[PDB]
């Protein structure tokens, strides 16, 4: 009957309410960790009025299916989320959907749901944060000290996800990371004894983190405000708080698997309500008292906001230029000119594979624009996606790096470098972040990248070794699908650039993204500089290459095989057919141009056949016909493996002589027309 | 200079040779590991002569790169893979691709590369080893005892799906499985200090793991072999081997990054061969001393063989029931008749979601098919993957389970769930196994799917909550490029049942394959029972569910939009518009059909619409246009999201007119036909 008291019974019932009304939702977690939601934000530096305020600590819901928790929290501190929007819980259309997303949500700083991922998006959140404060601290001016608070539960632990991330954080002696295990020993099939046996603590010792244990979280904000202190005492390890919880605590059905996932029966709720002195008969109760405490701690992170925007007017006079770059980059914009550090080639250059292309860009663009940084899988040698003369991103303790360091050693962790990647993104302060692997262990982060487009987060995935041009390492390393399945999902731009002017043009569009996630799909091996390539012309994501006013068929090709397009282009010549060329680097930018300059691409009157060694889905949106592979690999030198495929000047002619002869006689309109 | 020490040396460099002669693959591995491989396969009981003998110990490479060894030791065994075949390691066409591949190599348990696959692999493996041995063996009649033996490295330990399988298998207390991590403190970007520094050793105890350390694997092969009659010994762990070697042992280059992943230099292995005692100027030796050693292991095994092929015909007389059903099942048969047990509806029984009418069929044919086990990844309520009756897969120790149970609880560890499929269905034994979770959360494991494809396992995801049907939990939950992404994969059989009758049809496919991985994508809303299907017919993969001999437009659709399609089609004919309907429950099975029963389907000369509430992508091998849903989804009460996107029987019907419109005048081919 204290105000916190109260505060938390209120936060638990607000919860218990909007499942209620949608009919839909989890109640268990929200009514177990309200206590700790509670002692956390409390803790917390943040502006309900200023969502993007830099130096704000962050809070992640991983668990994410208990965001009637995070709802609730928001409402009471007055971010622009209100008690009419709780009552529209999980309703089509509202503010307050059934697992947070970053874009509709003001205070959701990543979408959660998918278990797992919140933690690794905390990680890179607090990655991030010590980069930046590496980048921009100076004596008596810290910028940025900012921590990263993170929920997570059983599933979360479960998911090998975040065991690669958690792996990584203790490794890279994360002190201001702070997440707290939802330790109430139940999932959805039950008691956890069915399945989760394992020590957590021990596991989380051997990683490096430093642990505390608060054995009735049910009720002691003292121990989780402790536990707070404590952790922020050890600057130089992440630290995991086990809060022991009752599932859905105060419920009838407390410490069951039932409430983990359904609306409580109405006599439950009754109950719950008079037991902590609400009445039974109102839902949605806010009482003045526990948004006057509330208020009193919001104001109190605005004065120390203000304060913070002092420091910084007094940091941009004292370091002009430093000053300067972080205003920059804190109005999202990049240096002015930074493209013309992209490199430009010519027809009489060598060829070059387009993954040692991305080392050149990467090599020219890193010392102009400081808000990229990134890493790799474990692929560094192969991917190509370290500068020379920039330094690994690690504690200073090690010898190994320092945190002002630009370039992650991710290990053999694709998942969780993808969902790292999401959190550095989330942090702000226009970071435009890449990770490297080959382009088939992609799919093992599909989890991430799909949330990368759903959170319109701008990361870059370097995924090198894109097909069977890769040669002897066999059909387990060759893609075939992998495109097919990033180009299906909304909103990411999958970039295969055939040469040097392309693969410029790709990073451009990385790079100046704000919204939306890139996948670069790049070859081991060499290809030649095209005539007719741009940065100008490849930037529209799909153009003519090779103009043909009588052509009888336009081939349309990505990456590898747009050369091969070209020199398929002379065959048919002496079979007295004249061919077209269209280079399609990336289909969603292409997608995105006017319907005139698509048409201008891919017109009416005239047969298309697309050719790219990898899946035929997708490519009837631009083709009448598709050659492509849609059969696995084989384990051999990549010339002998296209050859076999029938990939050579000779096959793609022979198919598009069938193609004009298929057409003869009838009438074709462009693949971009349709019905509806 | 003993013969063990010969036969290590000629493993060792039989592996650089053949690296050498491709010019190409990883050398490291198998210069460190060849001592404790030369240990391991002395240990193991197996035939080179019958690489299906059940009661096999099993050997898995999870280090895949390190293939050159296995091949070696395949070779040096007298195994289906001569000397001739290594000379040909990683050259199109071979025997000896650059990573296993369980298809083509002899003695190859699974197909390995990717890493963290195969330790994941070995956990399904021993699982069925110890279900299968609960359920035939008897006292005097040890049918099954086998171990399963994997080798694996730093980059399985890093992936986070090794972190799942190991959790599990210690929680599982699989005793038979002896797990060997290669110790060598490099990787690809170099020294393991720079991403890599947990306590391995301490983790794996918090699983619930044996250890036992060999400080010096490079030469040690007494303490090797103590290291596994030791973890025989523990029979209630799985045990972890820690052999500290290093990588690229004897090289100049050993210890180094550079000896992971390239040819050594022509020199380096001159003073290799000297150093060991053989001839520098030979490639390819094997001196006659270690055949003959080998050989004599061999002709132990196969005696072993021959009594336990006695051993079986003698439980045979006694358990005659038990003795017939083992027989069937390692003859590959299903048992006579059993498809009579899967349940058939009429268009008069009531409406019921493809995931109820998944458990009934579960309920009939899990009684009936004893080779069927699976299990959900902590979705069992929502999946409704267990059968009632039937007792959890849990060591007896925890009361909770027994390993005669057909029920796994995975935990929240979908990637780990897909590879112990693999696992289990690479037991043999007729193992027709399957897993659960919602559709959107099978991408998490994509790494262990495509491999199921590529290694031909007839394993099943019960894939449920498919579409935006699912309603609340929203865009984070809700397929959009699922089924296009696991379609685009070659060889996997993706069902979308509509109703009772294709639910059943689906799993006839999924029981009776062989060689195809099935998904299952079932609904959790309810879907009415159809006029026109059957098994029969939904066994094609597609079907003709409406025919209409004067069509002005056919409607092909799956799952929950077959209903719709037949409501649109009633909507169509008030307009004046006479429609067909196609269901489509399987592309692939579809696909495999004749052309004459293809174009029976879809024929010439009648505009097609598909209609499916996800990615059109890959569709127009089946419509001419397409209605699906290239976006995101949403949260709210399901009916509410069908209508903001317009998948009504009126928007259909809208859709379908405009189709028709578009081709008046045009003459309209089949979807089917193409030009090569
Ligand atoms: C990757 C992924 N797989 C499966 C699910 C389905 N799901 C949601 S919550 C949940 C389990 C909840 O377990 P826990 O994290 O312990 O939550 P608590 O029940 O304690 O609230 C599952 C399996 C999911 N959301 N994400
Ligand atoms: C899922 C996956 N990601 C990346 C790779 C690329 N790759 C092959 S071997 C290897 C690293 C080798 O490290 P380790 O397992 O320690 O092997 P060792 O160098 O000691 O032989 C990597 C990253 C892969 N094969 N699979
Ligand atoms: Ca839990
Ligand atoms: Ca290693």
């Amino acid at each position: 009957s204290s105000v916190d008291q109260k505060a938390i019974s209120t936060i638990r019932l607000l919860a218990v309410d909007a499942v209620a009304a949608a009919n839909s939702g989890h109640p268990g977690a929200p009514l177990g960790l309200a206590p700790a939601a509670h002692a956390v934000f409390k803790k917390m530096r943040f502006n309900p009025k200023d969502t993007k305020w830099i130096n704000r600590d962050r809070f992640v819901l991983s668990n994410g299916h208990a965001c009637a928790l995070l709802y609730s929290m928001l409402v009471l501190y007055g971010y622009d989320l209100t008690v009419e929007d709780l009552k529209k819980f999980r309703q089509l259309g509202s503010k307050t959907p059934g697992h947070p997303e970053n874009t509709d949500v003001p205070g959701a700083e990543v979408t959660t749901g998918p278990l797992g991922q919140g933690i690794c998006n905390g990680v890179g959140i607090a990655l991030a944060q010590a980069q930046f404060a590496a980048t921009y601290n100076k004596p008596d001016f810290p910028i940025s000290d900012s921590y990263t608070y993170v929920f997570l539960g059983d599933g979360c632990l479960m998911e090998g996800v975040s065991s690669e991330a958690s792996s990584l954080a203790g490794h890279l002696q994360l002190g201001n990371l702070i997440a707290f295990w939802d330790d109430n020993k139940i999932s959805i099939d039950g008691s956890t004894e069915v399945a989760f046996t394992e020590d957590v603590i021990a596991r989380y010792k051997s990683y490096g983190w430093h642990i505390v244990e608060v054995s009735d979280a049910d009720t002691d904000i003292t121990a989780i405000a402790a536990a707070i202190d404590e952790a922020k005492k050890v600057t130089n390890k992440p630290t995991l708080v086990r809060l022991t919880t009752t599932i859905g605590f105060g419920s009838l059905a407390q410490g069951t698997h039932g409430v983990h996932g359904a609306p409580l029966k109405a006599d439950d709720i009754k109950q719950l309500k008079t037991k902590w002195g609400f009445n039974p008969e109102e839902s949605f109760a806010v009482p003045a008292e526990v948004t006057a405490s509330y208020n009193e701690h919001v104001a109190e992170n605005q004065k120390i906001q203000q304060q913070w925007n002092e420091l910084f007017a007094a940091y941009k006079q004292k370091y002009p230029e430093l000053g300067a770059e972080l205003q920059r980059r804190l109005d999202g914009k990049l240096p002015e000119n930074w493209d013309k550090a992209l490199p430009v080639y010519t027809p009489a250059d060598a060829a070059v594979a387009t993954r040692k292309l991305s080392e050149i860009v990467l090599s020219k663009i890193i010392p102009e624009v400081p808000e990229i940084i990134g890493g790799s899988a474990d692929l560094t040698p192969s991917n190509l996606t370290k500068a020379k003369g920039t330094v690994d991103f690690q504690p200073a303790a090690t010898g190994l790096g320092d945190y002002s360091g630009r370039y992650i050693r991710y290990g053999v962790r694709e998942h969780a470098m993808g969902a790292i990647m999401n959190g550095i993104a989330a942090f702000g302060a226009n970071y435009k972040n890449y990770g490297g692997t080959f382009l088939n262990f992609v799919s093992y982060a599909a989890g991430a990248v799909r949330l990368s487009a759903l959170s319109e987060f701008p990361i870059t995935w370097v995924a090198t070794h894109d097909s069977i041009g890769l040669g002897e390492d066999g059909p387990t390393h060759q893609p075939i699908e992998t495109l097919a399945h990033f180009r299906a999902t909304p909103n990411i731009s999958v970039w295969r650039p055939a040469d040097g002017n392309e693969t410029s043009a790709a990073y451009k569009s990385a790079i100046e993204s704000t919204h939306t996630p890139h996948i670069l799909a790049l070859t081991r091996q060499n290809l030649p500089q095209l005539e007719g390539s741009s940065i100008e012309k490849a930037s529209k994501g799909g153009y003519t290459l090779v103009q043909q006013d009588k052509a009888d068929i336009i081939i349309v090709a990505t990456g590898s095989e747009v050369s091969l397009a070209v020199d398929a282009l002379k065959v048919l010549e002496g079979q007295g057919i004249k061919a077209g060329v269209v280079s399609l680097p990336d289909q969603l930018t292409f997608d995105k141009q006017s319907e005139e300059y698509k048409l201008s691409v891919l017109p009416d009157g005239v047969p298309i056949l697309s050719v790219e060694v990898m899946s035929t889905f997708g490519w009837s949106k631009y083709s009448h016909q598709q050659f492509g592979l849609n059969r696995f690999g084989a384990s051999g030198k990549a010339p002998e493996i296209f050859k076999l495929f029938e990939f050579t000047p000779e096959g793609v002619a022979e198919r598009a002589a069938k193609t004009v002869a298929f057409y003869k006689g009838k009438d074709v309109v462009s693949p971009l027309r349709s019905a509806f």
